[PDB]
């Protein structure tokens, strides 16, 4: 069935098989299949059998503990199953050294760069969904959830327009392969291309991203090439997949809800508090880490090497960190989540992804306030390390609209 035998220092009562890539209640919505860790009869921290063999972390006072200790829980390996070649920066670094290039990572995308931003942002938004509004129909996934982050990148490292659907290509075979192309042949082509840009840019600066950290200093040296590549390398992927799906989710509410639509319509005002609300309870990351020694964690015992998968989707879902929590309430007072993880990786674009969300519903709302899924459409999600949503195929009648 695919279970890998139970190592022998796991006992037998904290095994509960789940699959971080099938679960089992899928069809449900992936949330509510990941939340199937969190009904009462399941324990803080369990072993699957999924996947090569490995922990999961179900509660956020775990889930927070360990990525705060990442003495004992390493970065090193941080993907579910171990062999799954990443040397994205600085993702796969411990600190000391991560710290290093997570500084120079956030002159490009620090809350002052996000500021400066952001009504490129709302002009990019616009534009894209003036293109839709008239049809009365989209794949929202497809039409605005993809070509809106990867427009962001472009502007944020200064890259031309025509350069996207070669470079949208690239990114999509690293995260779901037609099979033209290997990961690493994906990451190489993807190198291939950045590398001409960070030697000529070290050579005539922009006020760009990728001129920003090619030009930068690690550990009293200058950064490597080598190391900026793989640096701008994650700048491009972080901030895909995750917002792509993400908006994705929170369209797809909003679709199947039209009071909460009303709600923000009639107050707008109230747009930054569900930003926060749709983030906890549709996160949808989970990643996890390698243990760097034997360690006894809340009562169990871990082995050197065993990886554990830390669930950011899963703190913000656990009724013990929030009341109710698949229910979506834009007012919670304490809006408690891990979405952007916790401790040293802190998501670095958590603001650029909350003034994307933000520009997005803002936008949306007063151009298209009224819109359905489309008649007999079933939406599918995905799970993952990003989970997501397949498709979202949305209707609106062109006449309920606002030209802007
Ligand atoms: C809904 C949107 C987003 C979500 C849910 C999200 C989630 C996360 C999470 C959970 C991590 C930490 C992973 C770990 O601890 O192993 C992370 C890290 C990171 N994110 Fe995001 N992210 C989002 C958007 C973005 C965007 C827009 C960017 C900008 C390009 C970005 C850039 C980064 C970078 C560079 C890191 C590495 C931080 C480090 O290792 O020091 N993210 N993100």
């Amino acid at each position: 069935a695919n279970l890998a035998p139970l190592p022998p220092h796991v006992p037998e009562h904290l095994v509960f098989d789940f699959d971080m890539y099938n679960p089992s209640n899928l069809s449900a919505g992936v949330q509510e299949a990941w939340a199937v860790l969190q009904e009462s009869n399941v324990p803080d921290l369990v072993w699957t059998r999924c996947n090569g063999g490995h922990w999961i972390a179900t509660r956020g006072q775990l889930i927070r503990e360990a990525y705060e200790d990442y003495r004992h829980f390493s970065s090193e390996c941080p993907f579910i199953p171990r062999e799954a070649a990443y040397d994205f920066i600085p993702t796969s670094m411990d600190p000391p050294e991560q710290r290093q290039f997570r500084a120079l990572a956030n002159q490009v995308v620090g809350m002052p760069v996000v500021d400066k931003l952001e009504n490129r942002i709302q002009e990019l938004a616009c534009s894209l969904i003036e293109s839709l509004r008239p049809q009365g129909q989209c794949n929202f996934t497809e039409d605005y959830a993809e070509p809106f982050p990867i427009r962001i990148f472009m502007l944020l490292a200064g890259l031309p327009e025509e350069d996207i659907p070669h470079l949208k290509y690239l990114t999509d075979q690293m995260t779901r392969p037609d099979g033209s192309m290997t990961f690493a042949e994906a990451k190489e082509a993807l190198y291939d291309y950045l590398i001409p840009i960070i030697e000529q840019r070290r050579q005539k600066p922009g006020t760009d991203a990728i001129s920003i950290v090619a030009n930068g200093q690690v550990n009293g040296r200058p950064i490597t090439s080598d190391e900026a590549k793989r640096m701008c390398g994650l700048l491009l992927v972080g901030g895909l997949d995750t917002v792509v799906n993400f908006l994705s989710f929170s369209m797809e509410f909003l679709a199947k809800s039209p009071e909460h639509r009303q709600e923000l319509i009639e107050r707008p005002e109230r747009i930054p508090a569900a930003c926060e609300e749709l983030l906890r309870r549709f996160s949808l990351v989970a990643d996890g880490r390698i243990l760097t020694s034997d360690y006894e964690f809340h009562g169990v015992q871990l082995k050197k090497g065993d990886q554990i998968l830390l669930p950011q989707m899963l703190s913000g879902l656990d009724e013990r960190e929030n009341a109710a929590p698949m229910h979506v309430d834009f007012s919670r007072q304490k809006v408690s989540h891990t979405t952007f993880g916790h401790g040293s990786h802190l998501c670095l674009g958590q603001h650029l992804a909350r003034r994307e969300i933000i520009v997005t519903l803002k936008e949306w709302l007063t151009r298209i306030p009224d819109f359905s899924i489309a008649p007999g459409a079933q939406i599918q999600h995905k799970s993952g390390i990003v989970s997501g949503v397949q498709a979202l195929p949305l209707v609106w009648d062109p006449a309920t609209t606002k030209a802007v």
